[PDB]
């Protein structure tokens, strides 16, 4: 069980994506070009996202969160989970939210984290801080 | 978690079908349009159906109940669970059953009671009376 | 399932009877009806017996059909019409029979390529009214992995 | 067999081994070398899961020969070539290896159309000389009658 | 009722074969042209098989026995039963696993032995040592 | 501080080399191309490397371990530590050996493991099994 920190970086206020945890997870090459490929199954058990906030004050907008076990859904839909664009804030999710309970192979995803900006301007936004705790088994 | 209470009405003698746990679950739609519309992640713990027997006794036949955790079943196939058509009576599935330690996406069913009456006629044989316990996880 | 052999149960059922249903259920490589024998661990292994069976009649059948469907065993596995009215159960009740090895020729193993016995049933019914099924739920012992 | 499900054990064999042979046992459905399982007991019923493995390198060959089987779970059921090398048999040597549910996909029942995990071998010997077998015993458990 | 004592020779490293017991058991005259042509029924209560192995170390291989019952069987088949063709071992087989219930006639066969060495050289492997317990009827 | 365990594979009985750990240590990308590429220091606390011997009886020879903590040392010279070839065994080194008492950044290596096998020819013998001990310090 290990735990790695990356970052999404250069987010802009109009910023939309998804985060695509396992091993389409080019934010984090130590786990995605990393120790993936030195073991079948994982799982990761919580992730804790932290929104930085790089902005002016005069930005508007409220950069939005969702879930996505399925590793399918390509627009976000959801807004409840928010982090304004003008304050540095961290969400945490636990194992059952983030599809974190069973293992599960190196070759296919856990879930994805979708993100919008909605914000008018294509001004700084922040950057995000994910930090991801891994457990592995059966080596490769 | 929270648990629901639904009934199949109208249940003649010869009527087959599908129930079609989840988002699909129409015959309860605070499940279907309701409660899943607010939240990303279900499992459905144990399910208790109930037959009610609205039917004379003198109507021959028994509905058969079986369960579909690929949901993709059409006919029915096995006839081991059976309620008496002119009997009240309840069955009771747990969870590894009924596809339920998991927690899964509420865009996906989880699985089907497919019933067969296999009687004559269409005189009325009964209702079902379902009580099911939904877990429910990250919110939406 | 060690290689040597083992034994164990099977509960199948004979469905969708009705009050005119006649037919034979034949134990063994053709017993279509439980395809865990059938098509299954009888391909595992060369020789078997069914030790004792329990054949019960579940009858989703009205109060107003009249009749009694028949039951008969034929171990030379070659009679087709019934004959005998000895064993019965009522349409209209649930009932079991349990019969034993020497009935059923179940005292010595025979390959797995023939089968054991049949048990005929015919309805003796007026109409085509549901009667019931039958649940039946055998013992097999199982010798020589295959 | 009751209707909502057992749990059995099977044994069966991986035969004809030889020095350079590699290979993938494809556990469910296509489990061709059980068939008490692939054309047996699943046909019978809808879910089912593999509990625990105990496969056993059984080395029927001459102490001169060099190699060692590599033995690999692939729980995701699509990798065909070993890439694994930390599991091993001797060829010259008896040996077995027991693997638990949670390393072989076992700790939930899945529909028995599909495949639960699969055991890549490849022996790493150069000639084709006999190396021996595997006798590999599963516990499986089985929910809902089919 | 008594016992025989025979042998199978000359078992190089890829031989394979049927041992026919009964009267077409040429490896033991005193039952084939023997004590069979003087009685009606028999049965062969339990069979004891060893392995001598007059082999080298090196050969590789394992001989393997498989009881055919049906004396139609030509192909091995099964893989269960096996002597390491380095090593002397025996195999005894009781009267339900050979057919030894229930007398039968003494111009049919009761079962066979298949054996094959699968090995990759001619070497010599060894030889079985079979004593077998037979009982006798009506005679003749 | 987490624990891997890799394999050196295809080892034959001529077979010389240097299993240099650290950020060049390519028989576990779980360390090289892994975990030290998400932090700054690290430090190898013990290593239990274990001969394998897939080899026959016939092959003689030795192959001899030696610890370079300088990470320089290309040929072998010392003699004493050797795993015979037709044998499995195992050494264990202790954080002093191996230059594991302090951290070092995740750019430079900590110890080389040279090894020699020192027989005539080109057969088969084993594979190491080697488990290593690492600690890790500030996030990268």
């Amino acid at each position: 069980t290990e735990v790695f920190v990356f970052s999404v970086d250069n987010l802009k206020a109009n910023s939309s994506g998804a985060i695509k945890f396992g091993p389409s997870l080019s934010q984090c090459p130590a786990l995605s070009d990393g120790i993936l490929k030195s073991y079948h199954r994982y799982k990761i058990t919580s992730i804790r996202v932290e929104f930085k906030s790089h902005a002016s004050a005069n930005t508007a907008g409220a950069i939005f969160i969702e879930l996505d076990t399925a590793c399918k859904q390509s627009a976000l839909g959801s807004y409840i989970n928010s982090f304004t664009i003008s304050k540095t804030a961290s969400k945490t999710f636990r194992s059952e939210a983030i599809n974190g309970k069973e293992f599960q192979e190196s070759t296919i995803d856990q879930f994805w984290m979708l993100y919008k900006a909605n914000g008018t301007t294509t001004d700084t936004a922040g950057q995000f801080i994910i930090t991801m705790s891994v457990s592995l088994m059966t080596a490769k």
